[PDB]
């Protein structure tokens, strides 16, 4: 029982908050800092070492909670954090993740930066193209 439909890209190019969210739009922490949230900062920048934060989505208020790291990491079980997949510098004040996920039977990735003073910043979402392909391979040898 595969996941991948027909055409991944149909429904994440066709679905309306597959599209909204498809596309970039506000974001704002709303995870473990609706009790800490000046200390979720660093909460946040020290979850960014894991390779895994939460983010809360302003387009329609859905929480997200992702795990972003190199997907190129074979074998490297020690989790670093590298501005490849998760940035913590200062690359435009705010840091920006990438991260692969499963949406509704197709491979997405969502991007995002978060704002190191307010705690919130702008994300958005998109469609894997290079693993999707192999969907195709895998489920079809």
């Amino acid at each position: 029982m595969p996941r991948v439909v027909p055409d991944q890209r149909s429904k994440f190019e066709n679905e309306e908050f597959f599209r909204k969210l498809s596309r970039e739009c506000e974001i704002k922490y709303t995870g473990f800092r609706d009790r800490p949230h000046e200390e979720r900062q660093t909460r946040f920048q020290n979850a960014c070492r894991d390779g895994r934060s939460e983010i809360a989505f302003v387009a329609t208020g859905t929480n997200l909670s992702l795990q972003f790291f190199p997907a190129s990491w074979q074998g490297e079980q020690r989790q670093t954090p590298s501005r490849e997949y998760v940035d913590l510098e200062r690359e435009a004040g705010k840091v920006y993740l990438k991260a692969p996920m499963i949406l509704n039977g197709v491979c997405v990735i969502w991007k995002g930066w978060i704002d190191l003073h307010r705690l919130d910043g702008m994300g958005c979402l998109e469609f894997d193209e290079e693993r999707a392909q192999q969907e195709d391979a895998l489920a079809q040898q």
